C-alpha cells in the first residue's frame, strides 16, 4: 500500500477582528482542508484537533469517549486567555453530574417553559421601543434595545434584581470581553460568583419560580451542591446576553438585505422560520469555544485521535455543511428542515435556545412593526462590530426611522 499523510499540518488560527457578519476565512480554509483537521489557538498551548462536519460534529459533541472535565487539568490551545467556567459549571461538567445539574432547571427553559414569560417580556420590550421612539429617531439599537431587553429578559427569569442588572452586564461583557481584551475576567467571574452564591442563598432558599430560587430548592434539598449551583447561574447569566450579540447581526443583516426585510414585514407568520435560518446563517462566534478530551482512542474520517488529545468542533462549519444545507451560504427563510447546530449539540446543548428564539422572534416583531421605517443611519460597511470579542455582533447599530 502507498504511504500516504492522513494527519494534517497544525495551522495557527490568530485572532482576527471580521467585519460584519463575514465568514472566517480560516475556518473556511479548514473546512476544504479536510474533515479532520490541527488548530493552533492564540492562547493555552499545543494544538488541537478540529471536526467542521454536521456529522462529525454530532458525534463529538454526543459521544461519552469525550469529555469536559478533563480541559481543566492541561491548558488546551484556546482563544480566550482564561476559562469561562468556573471549576464546577455545567461547561466542565461531564453527564454523570453534568445530567444532575441540568435536570435542576431543565423545566424553566423548555418551548413550554419559555413561553410562560412571553407576554411579559412583549411588556418590557414594548417598554425600551417606546423609550427609543419617545427620545427621537438617531439612535443606537443596542443600546437602546438589543442590550437592555436580552438582560432585562434573563435577570427577571434568574430572579436578579433590576437594581443590579447593571452589574450583570458588565461582568458578563468582562468575562466575554474578547476575555483577552484584559484579564479582569478572572476577578468578574469571581464577581459574578460571589454574586449569585449570595443570591441562591439568600431569601430564594424557599419559594418562588424563578431560577435562583429553583436552584435554592435544589441546594436545599441535597440534589446539587452550592458550587455546581452557583457555576451554573453564571453560565445562565452570561448566556443571557448572547441574543444582544445575535439579534444585533440579525439587524444588521435585514437592513443590509432590502429584500429580506421587506418579506419579513409583510409576512410575520413566516418570522419564526426566518429567525431559525438566519440563527443558522449567522456567524455566532469567533473561532470555537471550549473543546473536549479524548477519554479513549476514536477514528474520525480516517484520523485517529489519542487519549488525551483535545478536540474542538465548529458548530459554524457545521451549519455550513453543502450536504446538510444546500447552497449553505445562501439565506432561504424557506429551507427544508434545516437541523442547524448553533445552540450546540450533545448533552451540553444551549439550554437557552428556546429563550433565545422566543427573544428574538418578540425583537423582530416590535422593531419591524412597531418603529415606522427603520434604517441603518449609516452604510451597512460603517457598522462597527465588536472588535476583540468571543460572541461576535455589532459594537452599535446606528439606526433612523420615519417619525423624524
Ligand atoms: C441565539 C442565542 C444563543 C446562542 C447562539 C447560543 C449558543 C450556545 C452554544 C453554541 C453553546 C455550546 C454548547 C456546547 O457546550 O457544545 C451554548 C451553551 C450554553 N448556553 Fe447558549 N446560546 C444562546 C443563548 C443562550 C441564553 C439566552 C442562555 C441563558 C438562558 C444560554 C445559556 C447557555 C448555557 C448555560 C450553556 C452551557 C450548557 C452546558 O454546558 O451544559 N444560551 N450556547
Ligand atoms: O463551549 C462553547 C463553544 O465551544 C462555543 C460556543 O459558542 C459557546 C457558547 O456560545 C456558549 C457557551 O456557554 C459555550 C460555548
Ligand atoms: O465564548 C466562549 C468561549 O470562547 C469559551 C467558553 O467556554 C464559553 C463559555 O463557557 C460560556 C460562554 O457564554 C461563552 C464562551
Amino acid at each position: 500500500e502507498t504511504i500516504s499523510q492522513a494527519v494534517p499540518p497544525v495551522r495557527d488560527w490568530p485572532a482576527v477582528d471580521l467585519p460584519g457578519s463575514d465568514f472566517d476565512p480560516v475556518l473556511t480554509e479548514l473546512m476544504r482542508e479536510g474533515p479532520v483537521t490541527r488548530i493552533s489557538l492564540p492562547n493555552g498551548e499545543g494544538w488541537a484537533w478540529l471536526v467542521t462536519r454536521h456529522d462529525d460534529v454530532r458525534l463529538v459533541t454526543n459521544d461519552p469517549r469525550f469529555g469536559r472535565e478533563a480541559v481543566m487539568d492541561r491548558q488546551v490551545t484556546r482563544l480566550a486567555p482564561h476559562f469561562i467556567p468556573a471549576r464546577g459549571a455545567v461547561g466542565f461538567l461531564d453527564p454523570p453530574d453534568h445530567t444532575r445539574l441540568r435536570r435542576s432547571v431543565a423545566a424553566a427553559f423548555t418551548a413550554r417553559g419559555v413561553e410562560r414569560v412571553r407576554e411579559r417580556s412583549r411588556g418590557m420590550l414594548d417598554e425600551l421601543v417606546d423609550a427609543m421612539l419617545r427620545a427621537g429617531p438617531p439612535a443606537d439599537l443596542t443600546e437602546a434595545v438589543l442590550s437592555p431587553f436580552p438582560i432585562a429578559v434573563i435577570c427577571e427569569l434568574m430572579g436578579v434584581p433590576a437594581t443590579d442588572r447593571h452589574s450583570m452586564h458588565t461582568w458578563t461583557q468582562l468575562i466575554l470581553s474578547s476575555s483577552h481584551g484584559a484579564e479582569v475576567s478572572e476577578r468578574a467571574k469571581n464577581e459574578m460568583n460571589a454574586y449569585f452564591s449570595d443570591l441562591i442563598g439568600l431569601r430564594s432558599d424557599s419559594a418562588g419560580e424563578d431560577v435562583t430560587s429553583l436552584l435554592g430548592a435544589a441546594v436545599g434539598r441535597d440534589e446539587i451542591t452550592l458550587s455546581e449551583a452557583v457555576g451554573l447561574a453564571v453560565l445562565l447569566q452570561i448566556g443571557g446576553e448572547a441574543v444582544t450579540n445575535n439579534s444585533g447581526q440579525m439587524f444588521h443583516l435585514l437592513l443590509s438585505r432590502p429584500e429580506l426585510a421587506e418579506r419579513l414585514r409583510s409576512e410575520p407568520e413566516i418570522r419564526p422560520r426566518a429567525i431559525d435560518e438566519l440563527l443558522r446563517w449567522i456567524p455566532h462566534r469567533n473561532a470555537v469555544g471550549l473543546s473536549r478530551i479524548a477519554l479513549e482512542d476514536v477514528e474520525i474520517k480516517g484520523v485517529r485521535i489519542r487519549a488525551g488529545d483535545a478536540v474542538y468542533v465548529s458548530y459554524l462549519a457545521a451549519n455550513r455543511d453543502p450536504e446538510v444545507f444546500p447552497d449553505p451560504d445562501r439565506i432561504d427563510f424557506e429551507r427544508s428542515p434545516n437541523p442547524h447546530v448553533s445552540f450546540g449539540f450533545g448533552p451540553h446543548y444551549c439550554p437557552g435556545g428556546m429563550l433565545a428564539r422566543l427573544e428574538s422572534e418578540l425583537l423582530v416583531d416590535a422593531v419591524l412593526d412597531r418603529v415606522p421605517g427603520l434604517k441603518l443611519a449609516v452604510a451597512p460597511e460603517d457598522v462597527p462590530f465588536k472588535k476583540g470579542a468571543l460572541i461576535r455582533g455589532p459594537e452599535a447599530l446606528p439606526v433612523t426611522w420615519a417619525a423624524a
